[PDB]
């Protein structure tokens, strides 16, 4: 029956009710109980506040109009008002004080995730205060999590006025019988019920939910803590920068603030950051999730030299150059991590801070060459099998779906022998033709990667592994340096190829290196433990990158 | 003969020579003349500074190494050093003190603009200081104005070492005989001359130029002040955001900082901002030059309603939503200006500040309808001729090249009667088939607009003029409000359709409205007086938007 959940802002998705603050201001200032609220609701339908609620006048225009009310109302009850009394000062404080009632927003999401059409019906105003950005940001966040957002000062109708409820109904394209309306104000519930909608008086959050859980027959309370917000490719802003005649890099941009450039690994995409992209943005940053040269919508020249670490790095400096960014926080995973370490070693000027996940910085050995060293570690055997051009491509491209479902797996799921790969003659030689779906990725998520690699295949990506000798000779130029800029090394316990023990000597080249670890975390960090990663990175960015 | 000009950074394109500061530090601190410089050049080819110059060690690694030198050198001349002596403190100050020697950079540009291949050959270092961003930004600017930038700490060679000069020669793809090398250090000139290159000892800027002007046979000195920097479309970063199922907006992004959204007018493009885009970026902002719905790479649905002011505005709020921007500075011209005024009236929350060029805010008249009002102003007659769908399209699309060359003209150039257009049955009825090339635009610039309008034509753009009634009824909803957020109204003297006298009553609806005017400035402001516009907007942004 029910198919729509509509939430109120002040007192439901947002607390504490910017409203309530009035009652406290009075108690606080020992003012006649209701003095402030009466001046607020003064004029009723023809009130200054009702106007301000219908978008007739701005909040800034209202404040003075709401001051007079505090004098008239004070003139009736035979009272006064302190000298430092400020309606502005009061509301700015009340508003910024209000925060997203997390459990409520989550309850809303759940409903949506299970077929419900969500919407926010609220009696708000046109905020032109200097601190208006407060609201702006709060909404900037809530907005995305709801199909609709019906603002009073926008639709020219406020709440109890039935008109708006017909509007809501008509907007949702649903009849009262299949809609749940939650408000903290009783009056706003009647019109709702008179239409025959399920209404819930939201007093204490937990109870409202109980009723909601009840009426909707979905478990909203004491429910497992979700995964961070994932972003829909088609809703993202896509960016393209030509760094060289035949090379254009594609990236997804979201947020404002210190620029944080995310460089995924092999064989991934910008999408590999789908969980930290909103989080970090929301965290106060301007996230630039890259599509590393050779992947997704980025250029993939066939040439192997085109993917040596030096070239790749210069192109990233150029990417910044073209974008007008002097610096930028570089956070990389897998190959991306290798890339950002060399970005801090050759372009400190452009790297605001450096951070790597799984990939440890290990100064190249002046004597022994890469090929030799790699051969000295059964786990890296897969890298040798990536040398012969075409060979690896053929297997990986054979069945994209199977390729990604076989790769992207938790540490406990495995299904890909990694020891004797060159020996087995293949990476999948003894793997299922139809691998089970990993916990980390949904069918869609995998198909996204598929369509992406259908463009340029695995030749470009694989070439990242085909410049060992070159990258080595380059790295040798930096054997005298040291990472002195803010750095963070996040290691993942259950990563059996990029084992944490490999980063134990990093502090020698990176003295003030900070760290992070993650339990039961396979190689595919972003996907495996998204919450932990966002938490770890934001904490670090906030203390070392925002400066 | 000459075809290449290579400039040194410290002492040529950048002053005052971060170097020289040493001599002053000594004089300042009454230190034995050269004490500090000797500790600096200590070790010669095998010096700590030579290493740091070849990229062997970072500046941060060097500082301590350069301190010891100040003790050894002080130990020889029988001297000491104050307690608050800091090599770090000294250099940070010296470096941020250095600025782009404007006349020199300009001289360089000129040369390039006249066929010269320019390049910066410098003995720099890997700056990993906390204030490294200083250099980063200075280079971020110089870099673009030169074909090449050969850094010592990057190429593994410092200056006098001939190797680098062969490198320069080989990089420029030119022989000594056709290259001019300018340095403030004599030693760096010999290797140059030994190759047979024209060298110029740069002491005082003006003289160096005189010699340069001489050797190159091009007037570099006392030459007219150029136009701001224009941006090459193919070098710009392009962004795409889908705001609705069938609507994707295209924009050009450059810079970092408060987001400033530029909304061009009819019939233009993001390119109409080609002069303020770098300037503003360089000014400390994140410029987002839009391609307004109906233009360039943006979607152009045929529907007329799709271009009413309300719809257009919601889509801009969505553009922000998708980009993760809570606010944004909206600056518009012509129709764009009309758009940003309504953006401040319906979405104050999202507009950090509002600014308009030419277009004045004029509250809609509750009684009289648009059609009627417009008919009451012979100059607006052109707008009536834009009503009948197809008609205007046919003429404007007939000859794009002629269309734009006829439109984009200084106030003194004219060539398009505007009075009786509906009467003449056409906007070009008595205009040349091959209009002369305006001072404001080069042939290429015009052809850019052409190729752009070859995509969606003039139907989309023209529809902006086809929603009068609708926009009117919408505007009436805001007749009670007022623009209380930071606003700037820039008027152009010689604009005969959007005359300055039309903005004389704005302060009534926008109390704290700031202003700007421009002399002899036709309608096409961005193009007519680019310098004045950048100056006006940056001044305002810096005091009202950066806050
Ligand atoms: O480039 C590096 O330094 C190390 N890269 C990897 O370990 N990549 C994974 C690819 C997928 C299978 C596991 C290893
Ligand atoms: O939209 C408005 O409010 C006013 N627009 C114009 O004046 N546009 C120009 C187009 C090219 C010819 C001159 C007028
Ligand atoms: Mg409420
Ligand atoms: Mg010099």
């Amino acid at each position: 029956t029910l198919r729509a959940a509509v939430f109120d802002l002040d007192g439901v998705l947002a607390l504490p009710a910017v409203f309530g603050v009035l009652g406290r201001t009075e108690e606080a200032l020992a003012l006649p109980r209701g003095l402030l609220n009466d001046a607020f609701q003064k004029g009723g339908p023809e009130g200054a506040t009702t106007r301000l609620m219908k978008g007739e006048i701005t909040l800034s225009q209202w404040i003075p109009l709401m001051e007079e009310n505090c004098r008239k109302c004070s003139e009736t009850a035979k009272v006064c008002l302190p000298k430092n009394f400020s309606i502005k000062e009061i509301f700015d404080k009340a508003i910024s004080a209000r925060k997203i009632n997390r459990p409520m927003l989550q309850a809303a999401l759940m409903l949506r995730k299970k077929g419900f059409t969500t919407a926010i019906l609220t009696n708000t105003w046109l905020d032109d205060r200097a601190e208006r950005d407060g609201l702006a940001q709060l909404m900037c966040e809530l907005k995305m999590h709801f199909d609709f957002l019906i603002e009073s000062c926008q639709v020219g109708m406020v709440k109890p006025e039935p008109q708006i409820y017909k509007f809501l109904l008509d907007t949702l394209k649903a009849s009262p019988s299949e809609v749940v309306f939650l408000d903290d104000i009783g009056a706003n519930l009647k019109p709702a019920r008179d239409l025959g909608m399920v209404t819930i008086l939201v007093q204490d959050t937990d109870t409202a939910l109980k009723e909601l859980e009840k009426v909707t027959g979905i478990q909203l309370l004491n429910t497992p803590a979700p995964l961070p917000t994932s972003c829909n490719p088609s809703d993202m802003s896509h960016g393209y920068v030509t760094v060289k005649p035949r090379v254009r890099l594609h990236f997804v941009e979201l947020g404002s603030g210190p620029a944080v450039c995310l460089c995924h690994g092999f064989p991934e995409s910008w999408y590999s950051w789908r969980y930290q992209i909103p989080a970090l943005a929301q965290a106060g940053y301007r996230v630039l999730a890259m599509d590393m040269k050779g992947y997704g919508e980025s250029s993939a020249p066939p040439e192997i030299e085109e993917y040596c670490m030096e070239v790749l790095c210069k192109e990233m400096v150029t990417f910044l150059d073209k974008l007008g960014l002097s610096q930028a926080v570089f956070i990389g995973h897998d190959w991306g991590g290798m890339l950002v370490w060399y970005m801090a070693l050759f372009y400190p000027e452009r790297v605001r801070a450096v951070a790597s996940l799984n990939t440890p910085f290990i100064p190249a050995n002046p004597n022994m060459s890469p090929l030799e060293s790699i051969k000295a570690n059964p786990v890296f055997d897969y890298q040798l099998y990536f040398q012969e051009p075409g060979v690896a491509e053929a297997e990986l491209e054979q069945n994209l779906s199977r390729t990604f479902k076989s790769l992207f797996r938790a540490s406990d799921e495995s299904v890909l022998s990694m020891h004797k790969v060159c020996e087995a003659g293949g990476l999948f030689v003894n793997s299922p033709e139809e691998p089970s779906l990993s916990r980390m990725v949904t069918e869609e998520e995998i198909q996204f990667y598929v369509q992406q690699f259908k463009k340029s295949g695995f030749r470009g990506p694989l070439n990242w592994y085909r410049n060992m000798e070159r990258n080595w000779k380059w790295a040798c130029k930096s054997l005298g340096r040291k990472i002195l800029i803010p750095a963070l090394m996040v290691t993942a316990e259950k990563d059996f190829v990029l084992v944490p023990q490999m980063s134990q000597h990093m502090e020698d080249w990176i003295p003030h290196l900070k760290r992070g670890h993650i339990e039961d975390c396979g190689h595919w960090t972003q996907m495996d433990k998204p919450t932990e990663v966002n938490q770890i990175l934001i904490k670090w960015l906030d203390s070392d990158a925002r400066n």
